[PDB]
C-alpha cells in the first residue's frame, strides 16, 4: 500500500477545456540539493557597483521552494494560442499541488570514486505557509519555476530573504527579524509517502485580453457637431470669441474621460534606429528614493505604452525583457537585441500614453494686457478623477500573480510586472532534506557539524482551474490572431533543437481580439 | 500484496480452440534502454543515395513502444497450421495487454568495472494512446515486435516520427508539428506495480483464406451453348457477320465479371532463370510522385499475382520478401535467393492478373473502308464496375493490421502489405524510464543534464480473441494441406539450432483450402 | 432504374444565368495569364461537379447502309483481358458506356448484347447477318454515358515553357473516378434476370 | 474535414527503426538476383500500405513572376471529356489532386 | 392581425455558437422582375465560339428562384474565421426559410 515498491502518484499533464472553465495539469521532476550543509547563514552586502541600494542584510536557509508562478509552467504554446485568440479574459479559480515518488540519494567520495546510493530510511520535510508569516519571495520575478517544457528536470531554488539593514550598509537594525523555518509544523516524508495541498483563489477581476478598437479621445460621433462651444480667440479689444465644435474635429471636442498616469522614460531605437554612441545609461534612468538610497524601477507603473505601433523606438525601462534561453547564475555577459525577447505594449496605445514623450501642457502664468499667455509641458502626471488605462499585458513567459504588501494602505493593487495582485496568494511550499549525522563516537555539547551528504528527487503535479470570459462581438471583418508564421524556418519554434535544447524565439501576449471602448 | 517480494503477474502463453472462437495468449520478456539520455532530439535528412524522397524532418523521443503487429507474435507454427488447413477465414475480436514484474537496473562505471545494481525506488512510465493523437508508427512493417519464439528477450524500439519537410529538403515547414509525449497523462510504475489495458476490435470482414477453385472467365457451363452471338467478321461487302457462342469456348463467351486492377511491374527469374547481367534496377522500378519526389512502392496495390503457378518468374516489386533470420541494424550486405523468404500469390491466379504481363488491349482507331481496325495493349488498368479480385494473403511472418490514414476520403481500405485496415487500430503503448538526476550541489536555471544511467526490464502478456469461419464444402477429393515435408533434413524447421538460434526456412500463408467462385 | 435521363450531364447549369467562376483563357505577349467569365449557356466552358462513368474504347461497326470495311477477320482486333497467360474476349464490356449514339448506324458490337430472333440447334457454326439478329441499343443512356467507339477525352502531355508550347493527347480508356455517375446495362425481355457475385476477398460495384 | 495532414503519406514509417522487409536491388554478372534490407528513414525504398488518390495531368501555368509562354490561345490544349459526340472542358478536375505545390 | 399595416416578419441576422451546434440566421431584401412578360419561351443555341458543346435546347420561365448555396450567404467573415481556426469539421443539420413583407 505505502512502501518502497509502490508508486505514490501518477503523471498528470493535460488540459481540459469545458465551457467557461479550463483545468491545466502539469507534472515535473525536481531535484533538491542540501543547501548550506544544513546551516542557517547570515548573508549581507555593502554598496556594490557604485550603488548603496545594493546593500542588504538577510539570511539564507537550508530549505528550498516550489515556484508555480510563470504561465508556461501551466500552459502549452498551443493551449495559450487557443486561449488568447478565442477569449476576452481569464482568472484563476483554484489550485492543488501534490508531491510524490520521493527518492533520497546518499553520495560518498573515496579517492574520487564518488558513488551514489539511495537511502530508503531517509526523510524529506515539507510545509506550506498558510498564514503568510514568512517573507514571501515568490512573486518577484526570479528564477526557479517549473520548466516550460515537461521533459526538463529542474533544481529547487534556495530560500532566503533580506530584512532591514542600517544606514544603507550591511549591518542590521533592531527591527531586523530572524525567521526559523523549523519552527513551523511540517510533514516528514519517506519514499512511500506523498504530500497534497489545495487552495482557492480569492475573487479578482479578469485579466482583460483584448485591444481597444477606438481611440479614447475619438469616442464622439464624426457625423454630428457638438452643442458645446470653445474659446477660440480675442479681438482687437480684449473681448473673447467662441466657435462651435464641429463634427469630426477631435482636437477641439470636449472629453469625458482622460488617459492614465504617466512618467517619462527615455526612448531607444531598436533595429535600424541610430541611437547614440557609448552611453553608460545608469545615471539617466528613472529612479525612486527610499531610506536615502536611489533605486531603478525597471518596469514603470501601469498606464503607459512602451512602443508606439510600428516604430523602432522603445522605452526599455517600461519594457519586460526576456532571454530566448536560460542562463547560468551570475552571468555578466552583454547581450544584443537578437538574444532578447522584447515585449511591446503598443496594442494599448489608443488608451495609454507613450512613455518617451511629454504628456501634455498647462498654463504657466496669468495673462494681462501686458503679458501674453504661456504654457509648458509636463513630464509626469498621476491619477486623476475620470482616468482610464489598461494594465500590463501577461505573457506566456511572465508571472501569474503577486502578493500585495501588508501595510496600512494601497491603491489599485495591480502588479507592475503583470498578473493578479493577491492579498492571500498561493502559499509558499518549502522543502528540505532532513539531516543524517555522520559517525559520532563521543558526547559533545556543541552541535553536530558532520553529516551524510545527500540529495532528493521526485515529482510534483500542479492543477489549476481557470475561469474564462467568452468573446461576444459584432465585428464583421476578421480579426488578428496569433499565428505560427515564419519565412524559411531552419527549425520549428517552441520545440527541441537537434541537441535537445528547447527553443522559444518570440514572446506571446494575450491581446489580439479587439473590442470597442 | 504490492511490493518488492511479490510477483505482479504470471506467465500465460497458450491457445484455446473453442468452437468458432480461439484465444491466443503469449508472454515475453522485454528490456528498455534509456534513449537519447532523456532528450528530445530533432532528426533530419537530406537527399541520400541519389533520391530526395529520402529527405525528412522529424523528432526522436526518449520513449519506446510495444509492437504486437506480426502474426508469429501471437501464433505457434502448429497453431497456424491448424488454422489455415481447417478454416475459411478469421478476424480479431478483442485484445488485452498487461505489463508486469518491472525491474529497474542502475549501471555505473568506475575504471571499467561496470557494475549493475537494481534501483527499487525507480519508476517507469506507461501510457496508451486511445484517441489516436500521436503519429501512429506501428502498421508500417518495421522491426521491434515481440519475438516469434517465446524464450527470446527483445529490446523495445525507440519512438520517433517524421513531420512535414520543406521543398524535399531537411528543413521544416510552418505545419511541421512537435508532439510532446510527456503531455499525456501516464501511469507510473515501481517494482510491485503493473499495468493492464483492454481493447475491442471494430467490425471488419474476415480475411478470406481459401483459393478459388474456378477461373473467373470459365464460370459458364461447358456443356451448353450461349444464347448470345458475337461479331465474327465482315464479308466482301462491308456487311457484318455473326456466330453463336458454343459450349466450352471461353475465349469467346460473354462475361458478367472482370478481373481486378493492375499495373505492370518487371518480372525476374528466380532459380535457374537466366535474367540479365549487371542491372542497377533502381531506375526501372515502378514509382509514384508526391510533392515533387519519386517513391518506389515495393508492394503494389491489391488485385495482381506476382508469380504464375510453377514458373520461375516473380515480379519482386509485387512481392513480400522476408529474411530467414533477423539482421543487425543498418546492414548494407547483399543477399541472394537462398537467404530470402520470397512469397508467392499464385493461389490467386484464377481471379487476379499477373503483374509482369500486359492486361489486355483496346481499339486505337476508327475503321473505314480505307483503314483497318487497330488495337494496342495497356500496361495499367484501375477499378472498373463489376471487378472482383483477392486481397494480399497474410503470412505468419507478416503484419496483422494497419491504420487507415485520416483524411477526407479513401477507397477499399485494405493494406497493401496485408491484414486488416482499421480506422481505430489497437492503440500505441508507450513506455520510458523516468529520469533520476545525478549529484547536483548548486542551483542553476538550466535543466539538469546529468542523470543516473539505468534500464528496465519486465514481462508483457498479450491476449487476443479471434473469430473463425468454418469450412463448409462438398468437394469430394482431398485438398492441399500445409504439411511438414523435407527430404533428408539436417535440422528441424521452426525449432532452435544446435547453437540455440531459432530457424524458420519457409514462409507460411493462409490459402490452402479451395472454394468455388 | 428504368427511365432515361432527360438532361445532359454537362448541361445541368442554368442557361439563363452566368457563373461566378472564371476560366484561364489565354496569355498575352508577355507570359502573363488572362481570364474570362463563364457566360450563361456556354456548356463547353462551365465548371462541372460530376463526371461520366468509366470507359474503354471498342471498335465501331456500321449496320445497315454503313460501308464498313471488306473481309475483316475481326478476332485479332477485339478488346481482350489476360488471365493466367491467356487472352480472353470480353464481349460485353464493363458498365458506363453506350454502344450506339442515337440514330447513327454505328454500333460497337463488342459492347452490345446480340440475340437471335429464333432458337438454334446445338453447335451451329452457321454465319448470320443483321436481319437474323436482335441487336440492342443503349443509346437512351447517351446523356450520362460515353460512346464506346470514340476517345474519352484528352490531358496534358508535357510541361510548357517559354521554349515549348502546351501539348495534349487523347486517351482510349479511363476508369472509376471520384464523383462519377453512369447508368447500368439495361434489361431486356430476352435477357438474364440475375447473376451471382463471385466469392473472393473483394469486389467493386457488383452489377 | 477541415484540417491539413501533418505527415506525408509515404513517410508514415518510423525513421529510427529498419523494416524487416527486403527489396530487389540488382543482379550480378550472372542473371542472379540480389536483395538489400530497407533501412530506417529511407522513404524512397520502403514498403507502403496506402497510395495517393487518382490523378490526371493538367497544364501548369506560372503566376506572378513566372515566365510562361507568349500568345497562347489555350482552348485547344485544355483537358476535355466526350459526351454524345461533343468535347467539353471540365474546369474543375476530379478530386484527388493539388493544383499548387506549396510556395511555387 | 394579417393586413397591409402589420408586418409579417422581423429581421433575424445573427449567429449562435452553442457547444457543437451553431445556428446562423441571415435576412436579405430581394426584388423580383416579371420575366418574359408572363411567357414561357423556348430557348436554344447552336455551336458558338467554335464548339458544338455550346449548343442546347431548353425553356425559360416567368419564375424566379431563391439560391442559398454560397457560404458567405450564411456566414460572416469573423464567424468563418472562428470556425476554421477552432474546428476539425462541420456539416449542415437543418434549414428553415421564410418569405415575408411582400410588396407588389
Amino acid at each position: 500500500a505505502d512502501g518502497v515498491g509502490n508508486a505514490s502518484g501518477d503523471w498528470h499533464c493535460d488540459s481540459t477545456w469545458m465551457g467557461d472553465r479550463v483545468v491545466t495539469k502539469s507534472t515535473r521532476t525536481w531535484v533538491l540539493p542540501s543547501y548550506n550543509n544544513h546551516q542557517y547563514r547570515e548573508i549581507k552586502s555593502g554598496s556594490v557597483d557604485g550603488s548603496n541600494a545594493n546593500a542588504y542584510f538577510g539570511y539564507s536557509t537550508p530549505w528550498g521552494y516550489f515556484d508555480f508562478n510563470r504561465f508556461h509552467s501551466h500552459w502549452s504554446p498551443r493551449d495559450w494560442q487557443r486561449l488568447i485568440n478565442n477569449y476576452w479574459g481569464f482568472r484563476p479559480r483554484s489550485l492543488r499541488v501534490k508531491i510524490f515518488n520521493i527518492q533520497v540519494k546518499e553520495v560518498t567520495v573515496q579517492d574520487s570514486t564518488t558513488t551514489i546510493a539511495n537511502n530508503l530510511t531517509s526523510t524529506v520535510q515539507v510545509f506550506t505557509d498558510d498564514d503568510y508569516q514568512l517573507p514571501y519571495v515568490v512573486g518577484n520575478g526570479t528564477e526557479g519555476c517549473l520548466p516550460a517544457f515537461p521533459p526538463q528536470v529542474f533544481t529547487l531554488p534556495q530560500y532566503g530573504y533580506a530584512t532591514l539593514n542600517r544606514d544603507n550598509t550591511e549591518n542590521p537594525t533592531e527591527r531586523s527579524s530572524f525567521f526559523c523555518l523549523e519552527y513551523f509544523p511540517s510533514k516528514m516524508l519517506r519514499t512511500g509517502n506523498n504530500f497534497e495541498f489545495t487552495y482557492n483563489f480569492e475573487e479578482v477581476p479578469f485579466h482583460s485580453s483584448f485591444a481597444p478598437s477606438q481611440n479614447l479621445f475619438k469616442l464622439a460621433n464624426p457625423l454630428v457637431d457638438q452643442y458645446l462651444y470653445r474659446f477660440v480667440s480675442t479681438n482687437n479689444t480684449g473681448g473673447v470669441q467662441f466657435n462651435k465644435n464641429l463634427a469630426g474635429r477631435y482636437a477641439n471636442t470636449y472629453k469625458n474621460w482622460f488617459p492614465g498616469p504617466m512618467g517619462r522614460t527615455q526612448g531607444w531605437n531598436l533595429g535600424s534606429g541610430v541611437n547614440r554612441a557609448s552611453v553608460s545609461a545608469f545615471a539617466t534612468t528613472n529612479r525612486m528614493e527610499l531610506e536615502g538610497a536611489s533605486y531603478q524601477v525597471p518596469p514603470q507603473p501601469n498606464g503607459m505604452t512602451n512602443n508606439l505601433q510600428g516604430s523602432n523606438t522603445y522605452a526599455l525601462e517600461n519594457t519586460m525583457i526576456f532571454n530566448s534561453q536560460p542562463a547560468n547564475p551570475g552571468t555578466t555577459a552583454t547581450y544584443l537585441e537578437g538574444n532578447m525577447l522584447i515585449t511591446s505594449e503598443s496594442e494599448t496605445q489608443p488608451v495609454n500614453r507613450v512613455a518617451y514623450n511629454v504628456g501634455g501642457q498647462m498654463a504657466t502664468n496669468n495673462q494681462s494686457s501686458t503679458t501674453a499667455p504661456a504654457t509648458g509641458t509636463y513630464n509626469l502626471q498621476e491619477i486623476v478623477p475620470g482616468s482610464v488605462w489598461m494594465e500590463r499585458d501577461v505573457y506566456l513567459q511572465g508571472p501569474i500573480w503577486a502578493k500585495i504588501p501588508e501595510t496600512g494602505a494601497h491603491f489599485h493593487p495591480s502588479p507592475a510586472m503583470g498578473g493578479f495582485g493577491l492579498k492571500h496568494p498561493p502559499p509558499m511550499m518549502l522543502i528540505k532534506n532532513t539531516p543524517v549525522p555522520g559517525n559520532i563516537t563521543s558526547f559533545s555539547d556543541v552541535p553536530v557539524s558532520s553529516f551524510i551528504t545527500q540529495y532528493s528527487t521526485g515529482q510534483v503535479t500542479v492543477e489549476m482551474e481557470w475561469e474564462l470570459k467568452k468573446e461576444n462581438s459584432k465585428r464583421w471583418n476578421p480579426e488578428i490572431q496569433y499565428t505560427n508564421n515564419y519565412n524559411d524556418p531552419q527549425f520549428v519554434d517552441f520545440a527541441p533543437d537537434s541537441t535537445g535544447e528547447y527553443r522559444t524565439t518570440r514572446p506571446i501576449g494575450t491581446r489580439y481580439l479587439t473590442r470597442p471602448l
